[PDB]
């Protein structure tokens, strides 16, 4: 016979603040699965009126998005609220939601760049919209947030700015950029990761390579992305191009075969609006006018449509 109970469930008294969280070198989420990001940065900051653009990004397959967010350095800040309508709305559309601040780009060499910490007080203010949301939302502290002039600067601050964010009780990942505007040329970030990594006392802090005109031969794209692996550090590509430009042609079809078959994530710069739109994945913000680069990105051999599996969570 059933033992016919009829209870009704309290939510469990103890539960972990971690979402999203790193196991083993790898991002997980709460439930354990395995996630291997695949998608698209979008420019919001730039674009307030193109805001479709995160519906437009779900309906390729892609898993996740990066939104380009200011502090108010450089840019206009973007408000509590509006964070928190970008966040609902990537919720809704079932995509994991990077937000990043860009005005650190370029820091030590571009005089209008700011400081990871200035960063820093900036997500802090944004902490009643982003707690409870670390199943949703990672945050990338700044974008490329040192230049050329003396990498090895980098570390520091980098290390500081992570400590600050987990002082202010932050349980989310957080991802954080290299030098060398994010391509990390010098190798700072490679060699100085496990020491960045070990000052998150969670273990929740993830790198992210920007991979453009550097990358431009096979060995170095497989030697940048096995050096993390083999290290037991999580790595993943939060942008990348592959159109050639003024400095190289970018090896895109090595970047994407290895993230797939080392099972890290990528995600493609970006949906419409470069001031030179060769990286425009489509033109105008119009999907009926993908570029060649989308075409390539969406999709070509180990792009977002093959390979993108949605969050577990959703
Ligand atoms: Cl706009
Ligand atoms: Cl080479
Ligand atoms: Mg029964
Ligand atoms: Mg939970
Ligand atoms: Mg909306
Ligand atoms: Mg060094
Ligand atoms: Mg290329």
């Amino acid at each position: 016979h059933h033992h016919h109970h009829h209870a009704i469930a309290e939510n469990l008294y103890f539960q972990s603040a971690a979402g999203l969280h790193i196991s083993d070198g790898r991002l997980v989420e709460g439930n354990g699965n395995d996630f291997v990001m695949r998608g698209i940065n979008h420019a919001h900051t730039w674009y307030p009126g193109e805001t479709q653009s995160l519906a437009d990004i779900k309906a390729t397959g892609a898993n996740t998005v990066r939104v380009v967010l200011s502090d108010g350095y450089r840019w206009s800040e973007n408000s509590p609220e509006d964070v928190a309508s970008i966040i609902a709305r990537c919720k809704a559309e079932r995509l994991i939601c990077v937000l990043e601040v860009h005005d650190t780009t370029g820091y030590g060499e571009d005089a209008a760049a700011g400081t990871l910490d200035h960063a820093a007080d900036y997500w802090i203010g944004l902490k009643d919209v982003l707690d409870g949301e670390e199943d949703y939302v990672v945050i990338n502290i700044g974008n490329e947030p040192w230049g050329n002039a003396d990498p090895a600067g980098w570390t520091a601050p980098t290390t500081a700015a992570i400590q600050k964010l987990r002082a202010a009780g932050f349980a989310h990942t957080i991802m954080v950029d290299a030098p060398n505007w994010g391509q990390d040329w010098e190798g700072v970030m490679r060699a100085d990761a496990r020491s960045v990594y070990d000052a998150d006392p969670t273990g929740n802090l993830i790198f992210s390579i920007h991979m453009y005109s550097v990358y431009d031969t096979a060995a170095k794209v497989t030697d940048y992305l096995n050096a993390f692996v083999d290290a037991g550090l999580p790595l993943l590509i939060g942008e990348f191009g592959g159109p050639a430009d003024q400095y190289g042609d970018p090896d895109e079809d090595t970047m994407m075969a290895t993230a797939e078959e080392l099972g890290l994530g990528y995600l493609a710069w970006s949906w419409s609006g470069n001031t030179d739109p060769v990286l425009d994945l489509v033109l105008d913000f119009d999907p009926t006018r993908l570029s060649s680069w989308g075409e390539r990105v969406l999709h070509g051999p180990d792009g977002i449509t093959e390979t993108s599996r949605e969050a577990t969570v959703f």
